[PDB]
């Protein structure tokens, strides 16, 4: 290992945000602090100096952005309330208003977060699990944090993945979330502006490890068209990918890369098939320097490859 890698919590929550190939990755250190590593032509940071706040040890870590102008990082307090670390260009980092609402969630809750797509407005949707094991949506629409739609029961401790996109023929954003139910299946719920939340769950994987990590992205929105990718840790101790492609639906799935038992997972993307992409980056723990965070890359030029073997501070 390295003194650097040893600072990274084993099975840390992982999140990532980007503006094309300008990357930020969030993780928890062994003292409970949330740190940011960065890629701006090369990897940097992830040190004691790149602390953006503190969270309960073992906390989920979620993040969403509007390019790198506005970044929001979500975690649990020691009291099992949702909290938020915020960055705005020109202001830097501060404690977001989410914590002030004191939303109490199950101590084992995960978190997902999206900015709503296709608007300049800063509108956020956060997904977590309440003590009754239901998935609750929380909303910011410019005038305080409020509860949104309750999305029903899920396996206690389920991973939660989420993405927002805007079809170019729609007048408003869509949302898709993924989670695990008590029967251990992985499922999708869906929100469109005309149907609201679709009544029924769509199964994307028949049986997954209990509380397996779940991470999702979408890209290349067009007229009533989208591409989506969902990742989770399967029982073979690897990340698997599930593929939605326009015109084919949920038509394929397969292993991507080995991880440590119980690794968490983050995904970012940019670009589209129509324009010499997309690009995909996955972050996870695969045992490099024991506890370092590693990267997997997909692009058009070279397809599937391992990227940075050990992210800063390793
Ligand atoms: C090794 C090398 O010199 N090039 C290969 C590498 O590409 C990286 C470079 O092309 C670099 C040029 O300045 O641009 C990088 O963006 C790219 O790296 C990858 O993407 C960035 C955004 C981060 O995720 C990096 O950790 C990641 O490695 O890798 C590519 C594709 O995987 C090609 O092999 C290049 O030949
Ligand atoms: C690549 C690099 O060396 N970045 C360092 C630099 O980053 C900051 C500058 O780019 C600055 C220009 O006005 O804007 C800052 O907000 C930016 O901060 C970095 O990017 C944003 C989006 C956040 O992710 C920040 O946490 C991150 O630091 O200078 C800073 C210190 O000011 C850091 O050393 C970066 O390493
Ligand atoms: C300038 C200022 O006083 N900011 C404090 C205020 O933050 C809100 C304002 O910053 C407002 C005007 O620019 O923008 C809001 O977006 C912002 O709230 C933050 O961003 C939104 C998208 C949500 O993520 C919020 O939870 C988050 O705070 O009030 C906050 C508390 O809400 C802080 O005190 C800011 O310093
Ligand atoms: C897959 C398909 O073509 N039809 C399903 C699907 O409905 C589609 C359909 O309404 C089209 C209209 O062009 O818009 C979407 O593709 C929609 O699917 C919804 O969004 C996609 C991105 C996925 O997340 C999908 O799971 C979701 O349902 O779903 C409906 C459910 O009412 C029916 O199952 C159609 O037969
Ligand atoms: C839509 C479809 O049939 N997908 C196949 C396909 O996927 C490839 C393929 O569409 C080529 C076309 O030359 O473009 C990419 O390689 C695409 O890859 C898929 O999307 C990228 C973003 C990644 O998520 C990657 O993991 C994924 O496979 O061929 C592959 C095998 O090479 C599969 O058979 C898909 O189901
Ligand atoms: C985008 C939509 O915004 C509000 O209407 C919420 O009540 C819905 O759950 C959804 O998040
Ligand atoms: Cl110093």
């Amino acid at each position: 290992s390295t003194p650097g890698a040893q600072q990274v919590l084993f099975r840390t929550g992982i999140a990532a945000v980007n503006s094309t190939n300008h990357l930020r990755v969030y993780f928890q250190d062994v003292y409970g602090s949330i740190r940011e590593s960065l890629y701006e032509g090369s990897w940097a940071n992830g040190t004691e100096k790149n602390v953006i706040g503190n969270a309960k040890l073992g906390s989920p870590v979620a993040a969403t952005s509007k390019e790198l102008k506005h970044i929001r990082v979500y975690t649990l307090t020691e009291g099992n309330t949702l909290q938020e670390f915020a960055y705005d260009s020109g202001t830097g980092w501060y404690n977001g208003g989410l914590g002030g609402a004191k939303f109490q969630v199950a101590p084992y809750s995960c978190i997902a977060a999206v900015f709503l797509a296709g608007t300049d407005a800063l509108q956020l949707r956060i997904y977590a699990q309440k003590p009754d094991n239901t998935i609750q949506e929380y909303m910011w629409n410019g005038d305080g944090w409020k509860e949104g739609t309750n999305l029903g029961g899920a396996l206690p401790g389920t991973g939660i993945g989420a993405t927002s996109f805007r079809y170019t023929d729609y007048n408003g954003p869509s949302i898709r979330i993924w989670f695990q139910t008590d029967d251990l299946k992985l499922v999708q719920r869906a929100y469109d502006p005309h149907k609201g939340w679709y009544p029924d769950l769509v199964t994307i994987f028949d049986r997954a490890p209990p509380r397996t990590a779940i991470a999702a992205t979408s890209f290349g929105a067009g007229n009533s068209s989208i591409y989506m990718r969902i990742y989770f840790v399967n029982s073979d101790n690897t990340i698997w990918q599930v593929c939605w492609d326009h015109g084919k639906g949920y038509h394929d799935k397969g292993t991507i890369t080995p991880v440590i038992q119980g690794s968490e997972v983050a995904i970012i993307s940019w670009g589209s098939f129509a324009n010499n992409g997309p690009d995909l980056r996955l972050y996870f723990q695969n045992g490099t320097y024991i506890s370092a965070v590693s990267e997997w890359v997909w692009n058009r030029a070279h397809g599937s490859q391992l990227g940075r073997s050990a992210l800063p501070p390793a």
